């Protein structure tokens, strides 16, 4: 009944807390003080759908759920090539139950204090094997949450499973203040640029309030690979807008006020999605097991390892809690990332790695229908709340006809 | 905030008493009384995993959480050919958190009686489309739960997700008292026959108490395909130890002083596995929305109608309450279909659907495989729970493989 954890992260964090309120003892490795997370750079956009959102609720962690801004719908629009500053796909369609975006800087400082006052043990390193090796012997069971961490490479890649080894996209973040609303309800706005790359913006709460997150992504070596020159926070939030001048003028016009939020509010990088064996040995024979990000990381394209991240710890709370008594062994850690792999994250995973190549004809066609069949973009939305619901009609071409026709017959 | 619902079954029920204590209106129609069905023929055997059994417990709907007896496991057993009275297959895998079997017998007339007790409208009648044609004038949204009754066959079959049109398996329940308990834990005991059927057996509870129910599908025109004959219950009781005597001594060897539960404990017929379309249109030319076994009916050989329901009652649930005042029209009905059908059912359907057919050899290899591989059986087990979680390995010969080798390395 004592669990360690090394990663003071989303997953990790929730699952600490939902061990501690079920009555574990549970010790937490951190390799940052919260103030130091609250004040220094952004780490993601973590746009949360409805069924991650209400796994934190039923935890009683939805802290923020008042203050925060509600992102009610999708919207999708792809340049027209041949009328300029127009656009040739322009819709949008509402989830049907709001999305919520808390900084990370707000929301992990914030449960790393909860986790100490209900009792876990936060221990302040830069955790490396020699902590893995101690925590193994005084602990039932020690988890890797450390995102993407140095330390999550202990894990063994796994080449079946990861299709990818370099990154797909060029990415970078922007949080800025005074950006004109959405009207007539607020949505992640999708701005598909051919052959270049992906710009969405939604509003998200910060440090300093409501915002709203600029989120790029760039095919590499393509325009939208814009950051290598970038230097200052100035130059960032330039940038950005040359984007959007460039590429979306019409979401240029929402922004002609804008400012950063803080000059830390901003985030340029790039990786290769990857998946990894959930069970590592150490030099001592003993295991841990990889939670999260740390096993089955995804391109922040579709707006997925947040959401990823809620689910895994709830399938891996829920697993831990059923096994009692029994054995934390290589089987049951194995078993675990199992039911989280075939019967979720895999289709997640599935998707997006689909989604970062070009884009084949039938998908095109779908995206173009869903401007003129509403089920049909009904379906694109609340697809981002579980991603199990695009398949098999988004990656076939005689299935996705079969949908559009479904989709038609009810519109 | 007025829902109508015809058929008072399991999904048709669940949902109305979720709706209930939601805050609406609910009318239902029975086309029988509650002490009928109580005495009456059993309908099922209604083995519930974890998660089904979980969307009860949210409800407050666990009455019999503690009378009934737990199921514990999974076994499969096959005869071998060569060595009489003998198995060349034998093994278990407990499941991970309990499975339960209430007779729907004891369940649907209680659910019945909450129901009108919580102020839901119960009318009696056989309904017709004359009921769904006024029912759609006076409530919100009206609801077909009917199960396999004739009105059914009012939502037309979708034959690109039916691949069946004929019966695949003959059936027989047998509920009977007497059975020598399963040590050291209970299980679904399962007895694959090959080229002939199956047997399953396990622990349930029914109008008399615990019992075992006795499950029998056989390959139609073959050796199980053997009720046409029986007339009377003590017949059918003969037969079904004649069915054990013949093909699983093993089993038999438990049911040397066996009776039936009752005289209606007794069941035998066949259907061909079916998937409808979810939106009816009534002369009027208003809609009704079908619900459960009504859009997705399976052959019971993997034991997940009575999970089905549950699931597609919680999620059609959910998504009434996510409507708020929105219009429940046509658009709004299939995509409640879809969330159920794309996210999950088609998976179960796919999975059924295959175990139906004769075997491919990869598969054979996974249940000899399991007997060695402590971790394959129990992801077998499991399975039940979520069949997701087959995917791909369960059905590509490859990945079976790949799926061998990472269950063997934690074994
Ligand atoms: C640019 C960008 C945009 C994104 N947008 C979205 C979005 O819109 N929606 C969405 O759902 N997801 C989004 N994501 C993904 C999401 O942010 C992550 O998937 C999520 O944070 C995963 O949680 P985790 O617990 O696995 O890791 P994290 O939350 O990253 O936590 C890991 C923690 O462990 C710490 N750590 C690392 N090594 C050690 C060590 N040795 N010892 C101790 N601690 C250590 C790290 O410092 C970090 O604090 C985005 C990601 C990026 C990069
Ligand atoms: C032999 C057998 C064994 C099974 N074993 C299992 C098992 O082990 N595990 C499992 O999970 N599932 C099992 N099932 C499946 C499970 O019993 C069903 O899938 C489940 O009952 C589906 O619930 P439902 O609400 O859709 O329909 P039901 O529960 O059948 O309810 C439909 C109700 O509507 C009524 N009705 C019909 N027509 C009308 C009308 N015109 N007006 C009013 N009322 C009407 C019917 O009389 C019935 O009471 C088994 C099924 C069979 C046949
Ligand atoms: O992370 S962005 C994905 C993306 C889109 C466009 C340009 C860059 C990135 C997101 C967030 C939530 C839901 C969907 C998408
Ligand atoms: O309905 S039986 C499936 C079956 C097996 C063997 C012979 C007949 C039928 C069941 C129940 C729960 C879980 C698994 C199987
Ligand atoms: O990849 S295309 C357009 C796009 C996707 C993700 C981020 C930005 C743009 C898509 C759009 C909606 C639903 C599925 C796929
Ligand atoms: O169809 S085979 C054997 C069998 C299945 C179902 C009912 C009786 C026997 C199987 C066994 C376990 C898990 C998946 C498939």
């Amino acid at each position: 009944k004592r669990i360690a954890i090394v990663g003071a992260g989303q997953s990790g964090l929730q699952l600490g807390l939902g061990l501690l309120a079920a009555g574990y003892e549970v010790t937490m490795f951190s390799n940052r003080t919260g103030e130091d997370i609250r004040r220094g750079k952004v780490m993601s956009s973590q746009c949360m759908f409805d069924t991650s959102l209400q796994i934190e609720r039923d935890l009683g962690l939805d802290h923020w759920a008042s203050d925060c801004p509600t992102v009610d719908g999708i919207g999708l629009a792809v340049p027209h090539p041949e009328q300029k500053g127009a656009k040739v796909i322009d819709w949008a369609a509402r989830l049907n139950a709001s999305a919520q975006s808390v900084d990370q800087r707000l929301k992990i400082p914030a449960w790393m204090d909860e986790f100490q006052k209900k009792g876990g043990e936060l221990v302040f390193k830069d955790a490396g094997i020699d902590e893995l090796e101690a925590c193994t012997q005084s602990h039932d069971l020690t988890l890797v949450a450390s995102g993407k961490g140095e330390i999550s490479k202990l894990f063994e890649r796994d080449a079946h499973k990861s299709p990818y080894d370099k990154p797909q996209r060029a990415l970078a973040l922007t949080y800025v203040k005074g950006m004109a609303p959405r009207e007539p309800f607020s949505a992640v706005c999708m701005n598909l640029i051919p052959g270049v790359g992906e710009y969405a913006v939604f509003p998200a709460l910060t440090t300093t309030g409501p915002c709203e997150i600029m989120v790029f992504e760039g095919v590499p070596g393509g325009p939208m690979d814009c950051w290598a020159d970038v230097k200052t926070p100035e130059e960032h939030l330039a940038r950005s807008k040359w984007i959007l001048d460039t590429f979306t003028p019409w979401e240029a016009e929402r922004c002609k006020d804008i400012e950063l939020t803080d000059d830390n509010g901003i985030l340029a990088g790039r990786f290769a999605p990857t998946v990894r064996k959930p069970v590592a040995t150490l030099p001592s024979g003993r295991k841990v097991l990889g939670l999260a990000d740390v096993v089955v990381l995804n391109d922040p394209i579709t707006g997925q390892g947040s959401n990823n991240a809620a689910k895994c710890a709830d399938t891996y709370l829920k697993s831990i809690l059923a096994r009692g008594d029994g054995a934390a062994d290589a089987a049951w850690m194995q078993q675990t990332f199992d039911r989280y792999w075939f019967g979720y994250a895999q289709w997640v995973t599935q998707w997006t790695n689909m989604l970062l190549a070009p884009p084949p004809p039938h998908v095109l066609n779908l995206l173009g229908s869903a401007g003129a069949v509403p089920p049909l973009a009904s379906a694109f939305a609340n697809g981002f709340d579980d991603p199990r619901t695009f398949f098999p009609w988004f990656a076939d071409a005689a299935e996705s006809e079969r949908y559009i026709a479904t989709c038609a017959a009810v519109a």
